[PDB]
């Protein structure tokens, strides 16, 4: 499973790491990456997994590369949908973007996000159980999607399938038929949007420009795909990161139960701690990157997750403090490519944990349980069991 070492690669440089299937996984996933971090191991390492790659491990590194599209090209950006993979052009599909889930439109719909918060947690509240990563998390960004889109409630089974098929497939579709189908069912909705527009996402994107030109239907529906599945696997599993945390420490709980202005600072803390995306990027030339030969067409993973484990960005990387002065963190990416939904989905944890903590303020990991993490492109949990007494509870 390893591949030779390139001649262009120094053998001291060569730590191999399995993005996928890391040795420390056990431990806690952030833990079995943050093994990149020990005092042995160089800023740029080679691991001969996956092919062979390089991988930055410093927050430093991190950010440069990403700061520098120059060099680091995102035509490949996952180790083995618009506008992941693109700069005038970026810019404007970003622009776009942004008009329909930057902060303005994230502040209207904030209480649409807790009111479903709230329907979610009410109905699983009087039960004293749940796994609350298939039974909370799963279904709440989908729904927040499906207001944010103007698409009716009766669409999300089918939708969600699909979704769920682009990455975790049952074998029941490839991912291009599931891509496909994703397609199937947005072009006929922008068609319709684009000459009877609403104020949802869809319309307003369906009716945007590039290049002093319209959307195409193919710009269009590629967007409107992005938007959708860019906030699924991410929210479902960091909600997870951050519940098993609070189940798991009764003190950082009980800090925000006493406090909870103090929630949106917990929440950026949180964001660092149980960072959870790796990406990477393609070599577009021949580049000395900080002392060290890459080769145009190498592959460079660079893990978002380990700026803010750094040690060198926050003192005491591993500890839980909701009080930090400054949380440094690339957790929402960093560069051109900086995710488009970070303030959509700082709002969805916020509300998520507000409204949890105040109906659910005691609850612990089901006891015999040991959770589960799981490595890749986007780190997770594969089951979150969470007991409580519903006597403790605040009802609707
Ligand atoms: C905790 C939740 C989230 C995290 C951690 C996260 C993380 C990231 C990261 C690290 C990137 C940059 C990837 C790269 O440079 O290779 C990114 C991009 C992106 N994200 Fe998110 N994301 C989250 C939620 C969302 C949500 C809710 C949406 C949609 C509403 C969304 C939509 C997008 C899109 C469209 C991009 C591509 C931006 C571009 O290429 O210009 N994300 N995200």
């Amino acid at each position: 499973n390893l591949a030779p070492l390139p001649p262009h690669v120094p053998e001291h440089l060569v730590f191999d790491f399995d993005m996928y299937n890391p040795s420390n996984l056990s431990a806690g996933v952030q833990e079995a990456w943050a093994v990149l971090q020990e005092s042995n191991v160089p800023d740029l390492v080679w691991t001969r997994c996956n092919g062979g790659h390089w991988i930055a491990t410093r927050g430093q590194l991190i950010r440069e590369a990403y700061e520098d599209y120059r060099h680091f090209s995102s035509e490949c950006p996952f180790i083995p949908f618009i506008p992941t993979s693109m700069p005038p052009e970026q810019r404007q599909f970003r622009a776009l973007a942004n008009q329909v889930v930057g902060m303005p439109v994230v502040d209207k719909l904030e209480n649409r996000i807790q009111e479903l918060a709230c329907s979610l947690i009410e109905s699983l509240r009087p039960q004293g159980q749940c796994n609350f990563t298939e039974d909370y998390a799963e279904p709440f960004p989908i729904r927040i999607f499906m207001l944010l889109a103007g698409l009716p409630e009766e669409d999300i089974p089918h939708l969600k399938y699909l979704t769920d098929q682009m990455t975790r497939p049952d074998g029941s579709m490839t991912f291009a038929e599931a891509k496909e189908a994703l397609y199937d069912y947005l072009i006929p909705i922008i068609e319709q949007r684009r000459q009877k527009p609403g104020t949802d996402a869809i319309s307003i994107v369906a009716n945007g420009q590039v290049n002093g030109r319209p959307i195409t239907s193919d710009e269009a529906k590629r967007m409107c795909g992005l938007l959708l599945v860019g906030g699924l696997d991410t929210v479902v599993n960091f909600l997870s990161f951050s519940m098993e945390f609070l189940a798991k420490s009764p003190e950082h709980r009980q800090e925000l139960i006493e406090r909870p202005e103090r929630i949106p600072a917990a929440c950026e803390e949180l964001l660092r701690r149980f960072s959870l995306v790796a990406d990477g990027r393609i070599l577009t030339s021949d580049y000395e990157f900080h002392g060290v030969q890459l080769k145009k067409g190498d592959q460079i993973l660079l893990p978002q997750m380990l700026s803010g484990l750094d040690e060198r960005e926050n003192a005491a990387p591993m500890h839980v403090d909701f009080s930090r002065q400054k949380v440094s963190h690339t957790t929402f990416g960093h560069g051109s490519h900086l995710c488009l939904g970070q303030h959509l989905a700082r709002r969805e944890i916020i509300v998520t944990l507000k409204e949890w903590l105040t109906r659910i303020p005691d609850f612990s990991i089901a006891p015999g349980a040991q959770i589960q993490h799981k490595s890749g492109i986007v780190s997770g949990v594969q089951a979150l069991p969470l007991v409580w007494d519903p006597a403790t509870t605040k009802a609707v």
